[PDB]
C-alpha cells in the first residue's frame, strides 16, 4: 500500500533513474548528493486516507550500499565515479524500496 | 577496460535485469538464488589480449546490500520479496560494477 512517485508531475513510478556529472577534474562523485538528487526527484505516500510516508534512507544507509558493492568511499564521501551503478531507496509507514539507476557522464 | 556481456549472446550491456517468481505460499525469495540467476545471464571479460574476468561478489556481499536497502534477510537467506528491487554485481581484473533491476511475479 505504500507507493513512490515522480514529484514534478505526480506519476507513479516503480523503478528510478538519475543522470549525474562527475567532478571534471578529480571524476568524483559524493554520496551525499547522489542522495540529494534522488529526494528531490523522487518520494513516497498511501493511497486512500491517504498521507504523505517518509523516505528512511539516509547518507550513511546509501554508503553502506555502495561499499557491499565493491566500491571505495572515503571518509569525506568522495568516490570515484562508475559509468553505471544502482542503490535503493527505502520507504517505510509497510515497507517498500525503488530502485534506482544511476548513469554518468565522467 | 572491464566490460560485461549477456552470455547467451555475447551482447554487451551497461545494465541488467532479471525476471523471477516468489514461492507460491510463502512469498518468499532467497539470496542465493537471485545470485545465481544473475550469474547465469550475465559476465565479464576485458578486450584485447582478451581474457574471461573474475565475478567477485559473493551471497554475503548481496546479503549485505539487501539489509542496508532495508530488506530483512533471515539466517536462511530468505526475505519477503518486492515487487521490484535492484543489487551491483561486481567485476574486478580495474573495477566496474553493473547494476540490475530484479522484478518479481510475487
Amino acid at each position: 500500500s505504500v507507493s513512490f512517485y515522480e514529484i514534478a508531475n505526480g506519476n507513479e513510478v516503480h523503478t528510478g533513474s538519475l543522470n549525474m556529472t562527475a567532478n571534471p577534474t578529480s571524476h568524483e562523485l559524493n554520496v551525499s548528493a547522489v542522495l540529494a538528487a534522488a529526494k528531490a526527484k523522487y518520494a513516497a505516500h498511501q493511497l486512500e486516507n491517504g498521507a504523505s510516508v517518509a523516505v528512511t534512507t539516509d547518507v550513511k544507509d546509501l554508503t553502506d550500499q555502495l561499499t557491499k558493492a565493491g566500491i571505495k568511499v572515503d571518509p569525506l564521501g568522495n568516490f570515484q565515479a562508475q559509468a553505471s551503478f544502482s542503490f535503493n531507496l527505502a520507504a517505510k509507514s509497510a515497507t517498500a524500496t525503488l530502485p534506482i539507476t544511476v548513469s554518468v557522464a565522467n
